[PDB]
């Protein structure tokens, strides 16, 4: 994925008109758009098929995939068909959960990224300890992408050298949660940023400010 | 919450005529449907107020929610204004996601319900040696509503003594994963069931047929 200014928007506004509005005024500095959760239950999955028509910018749909291999089939043949670029999966249901999805994505032409470790506090509870064996896991499985904290360097760096400069790692935490755009891109091929964007007075200044630094 | 028969039905087709149709067929049995993202991704949020609208039954959202509190409480504010009556949450991304859902639950009415140990054998990887800890911190918490796996009932058994039994838990992979509805409700207060009714060729007599094995 070749991801335009190393800057993927992170759209959690739960509206469709503001959704819409923002990524619209971003769409010269970005190409890449995450949407997750609160906009697709608020607004559907016809919310992707809006995205594309409106801005051709690729999809990745952060739904942290974390159910049984069955049902993460399902999950995964429905996000695709609505017609998702990629989706993140959770990689802590293990291995045949992550090869569930793997297996639709393959079969539809799709990418998965692998979620490693988590930003916020709460991940040191239980994620953190199991977070190199997650992305041990995912490399033996020939996951190519992941996803991994901005608010812990440390990890992060750990986390490139497990998977190796070959595979594609994206890092959300920069900016509300207190990560530094510059210190993450060390490690990640691109950074996520949702609320420094889409809760600024002018999102295109924000986005741009980003990237100048 | 009283679930009658213990059985809640997992609706996990992927198209709304055959999933009121097989609803409709088990209503009878059942007044509790556990809807997930299978059938919300397929056919919108919307068939939440449906399945209230049809049937008048209790909706759990199986949404396995596992995000960072703030985007957590963004999918509790969206679910339950859809009319989910409960939402299913994992434990696995730690105490302060957990506590996010149960803000939303607490202004809006509603349950949370904590995703302990998973039933698929994926599980055994990461998160059953973390599970006894992720019910520990349910209690300390004051989570009530709980859920454990079919599958492993000395794991189940497990979970019920950490939680003791004013707390209420339910629990899937039954039939088609290989749980017992019998075994399983030895120590969960009610049994999810998805594929051993819903792929039935009488769903009303798979029904029919657990509650009378139980
Ligand atoms: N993907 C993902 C996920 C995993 C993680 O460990 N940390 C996150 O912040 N996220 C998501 O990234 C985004 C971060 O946005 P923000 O820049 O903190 O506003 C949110 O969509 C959040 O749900
Ligand atoms: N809730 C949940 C979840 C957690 C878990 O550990 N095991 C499960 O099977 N589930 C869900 O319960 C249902 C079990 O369905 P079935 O009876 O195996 O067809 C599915 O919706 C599955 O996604």
């Amino acid at each position: 994925m070749d991801v335009m200014n190393r800057l993927i928007l992170a759209m959690d506004l739960m509206n469709r008109d503001d959704a819409l509005r923002v990524t619209g005024e971003v769409r010269e500095y970005i190409d890449t758009v995450k949407i997750g959760y609160p906009l697709v239950l608020s607004e559907g999955m016809d919310i992707i098929a809006e995205f594309r028509k409106r801005f051709g910018c690729r999809i990745i749909a952060a739904f942290a995939v974390a159910d049984i291999p069955e049902t993460n089939e399902k999950i995964c043949r429905a996000t695709f068909k609505a017609g998702a670029d990629a989706i993140i999966v959770h990689g802590f249901p293990g291995a045949d959960s992550v090869r569930a999805c793997l297996n639709v994505a393959e079969e539809m032409g799709r990418e998965v990224f692998l979620l490693t470790e988590m930003s916020h506090p709460g991940a040191e509870m239980f994620i953190q300890g199991a977070a190199d064996e997650i992305a041990r896991m995912g490399v033996d499985l020939g996951v190519k992408n992941y996803v991994g904290p901005s608010t812990r360097p440390e990890r992060l760096s750990r986390l490139r050298e497990i998977i190796g400069q070959d595979s594609f790692l994206i890092s959300p935490g920069v900016g509300a949660q207190g990560g530094d755009p510059g210190e993450t891109l060390r490690f990640a091929d691109a950074i996520i940023v949702g609320r420094s964007i889409y809760l600024a007075d002018n999102p295109a200044a924000a986005a741009a400010g980003i990237i100048e630094s």
